[PDB]
């Protein structure tokens, strides 16, 4: 039962997680923005790790089927 | 808790997670707010699931030693 040193999410890596999930689902920023109910600009801000309201982030996570949990 | 950490997170359950973790460490709202570098009022907002900036949430999470990860 190998005990490894991994890392928790911060603001930047969350954006990158979102980006990777959007890309793996073959969705453009426009389409994903449509699915998540945000503007392309907002999605772009989030993927870049720029500060927004948590509600926006949860809309994005929910729209892309990304689940986050407590460690 | 066990109902919150055995499910993916939303805004409300995140706030409740913060609250419970704070309570398990025997911390008042003032002290925890102090530890996290936010106001008591802000911590109260987050624990109640009210909308704030993601940076604030990450400050609270980091200050209380709560790690979140991708599922």
């Amino acid at each position: 039962l190998e005990t490894i040193m991994a890392s928790p999410l911060n603001q930047q890596s969350l954006g990158l997680l979102i980006k990777e999930r959007r890309k793996s689902a073959a969705l453009t920023q426009d389409v994903a923005a449509m699915l998540c109910g945000v503007t392309k600009k907002t999605l772009i801000r989030v993927e870049k790790g720029e500060d927004v309201y948590i509600s926006t982030v949860f809309k994005i996570l929910d729209g892309l089927g990304i689940d986050i949990v407590s460690a």
